[PDB]
């Protein structure tokens, strides 16, 4: 239903040089607009990502993408598998640059890849105005994983963009799915090599470097020249952003686990690896109580929004189709009967009966 639209302004490229592009299928009786930003981790060096732009290429490049795009999950428009906002405009924005979209640089004689995540973003939402974007109410940027920190690395500036350019009736809100980290301690050390195991805090220490990422203006004037690297991770940024922000955060997020060297899969978990997954559960909940729009199932999964049975899961009794819509009314205290912040309690992955099974 999707249709792919590489991006006009041929300099917005991919890792490899190819033109950025977005997916679209157009709702003419809308004003809402999603806006949805892939994820699929990153690369924080050369000679890392040439090994990604050898088998996952399609992360690195247009070359090969599809003329047409499946929209699900929230994507879709079809009330059974998305009662939220079946009826909206919907925008999928591949993710071509490796960089959790925090790059605005350029491949020259002097860089082997072009990390320009920050900037497809803006021209994205700079060619859509002219398909429609510029009567839009409200302009949902949404994302998944990697996608889910570029929402909160981005959602400020896309407001302020479409401010700049004359256009403060658009509400610029922000949905981030599974991409609110936490910068801990592993459970069993590893060195920083290869994307999957290298800890959180030095992928990003790394990563915002080789990518000349961007980061949000408050959350850079706290910490400052040398420790942007903090402003990727949700429980840092999100006080800072200016943005409504939904936030959707498995409490057992299995990339959260995969950096921390944890491996779910034979039955004995000792003590000691118990403690350290419900640690890690507590200390998710705990940079979510302040957080008055959230959904933090206790579950170990990844990514919901963008999958078929993403109204299957529900907290507190509410599902996060329902929890997104009661969100809306809040922005027309508390609801009558409509909750928005809907974090699990009980410390151990499965323990709400909701959860994904497979
Ligand atoms: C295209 O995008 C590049 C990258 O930011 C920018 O420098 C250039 O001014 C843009 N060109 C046009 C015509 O918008
Ligand atoms: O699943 C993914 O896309 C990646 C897994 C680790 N990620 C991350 C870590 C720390 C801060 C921001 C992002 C994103």
């Amino acid at each position: 239903d999707l249709r792919l639209h590489l991006l006009l302004n041929t300099s917005v490229t991919c890792n490899d040089g190819s033109p950025a592009g977005y997916y679209l299928k157009e709702s003419r009786g809308s004003r809402r607009w999603l806006l949805f930003l892939e994820g699929g981790w990153y690369c924080f060096n050369r000679e890392n990502c040439d090994s990604r732009y050898d088998t996952m290429r399609r992360l690195m490049s247009s070359r090969d993408w599809p003329r047409t795009r499946t929209g699900t999950g929230i994507l879709s428009s079809q009330p059974e598998e998305n009662p939220y906002w079946w009826n909206a405009n919907m925008v999928f924005i591949p993710y071509c640059s490796s960089d959790v979209w925090s790059g605005a640089s350029s491949k020259s004689e002097k860089n082997e890849y072009a990390f320009m995540g920050a900037l497809i973003i803006q021209e994205v939402v700079r060619e859509l105005l002219g398909r429609g974007l510029s009567g839009a109410k409200v302009l949902l940027l949404a994302g998944s994983s990697a996608g889910g920190t570029g929402v909160l690395l981005n959602v400020d500036r896309v407001a302020e963009q479409l401010e700049k350019l004359g256009y403060p009736a658009i509400q610029v809100r922000g949905l981030a799915d599974s991409g609110w980290f936490l910068d801990n301690k592993q459970y069993r050390h590893t060195d920083c090599v290869d994307t999957i195991t290298c800890a959180p805090t030095e992928a990003i220490r790394r990563g915002i470097r080789y990518w000349n990422g961007v980061v949000p203006e408050r959350c850079r004037r706290q910490f400052q020249e040398g420790e942007e690297w903090n402003c990727f991770f949700g429980y840092k940024v999100y006080p800072t952003l200016r943005s409504p922000v939904f936030v959707v955060q498995w409490l057992f997020d299995e990339a959260q686990l995969t950096v921390d060297n944890v491996h779910l899969t034979g039955q004995p978990v000792q003590e000691g690896l118990r403690l350290y997954i419900q640690n890690l559960g507590r200390e998710l909940r705990h940079t979510l109580k302040d957080v008055p729009a959230s959904f933090a199932p206790a579950c170990l999964s990844h990514e919901i929004i963008i999958r078929s049975h993403w109204t299957d899961v529900q907290v507190k009794g509410t599902s996060l189709p329902r929890a997104l819509h009661c969100w809306d009314r809040s922005l027309h205290t508390p609801l009558k009967g409509c909750p928005v912040h809907l974090v699990d309690s009980c410390p151990w992955p499965h323990c709400n009966p909701s959860c994904p099974t497979g």
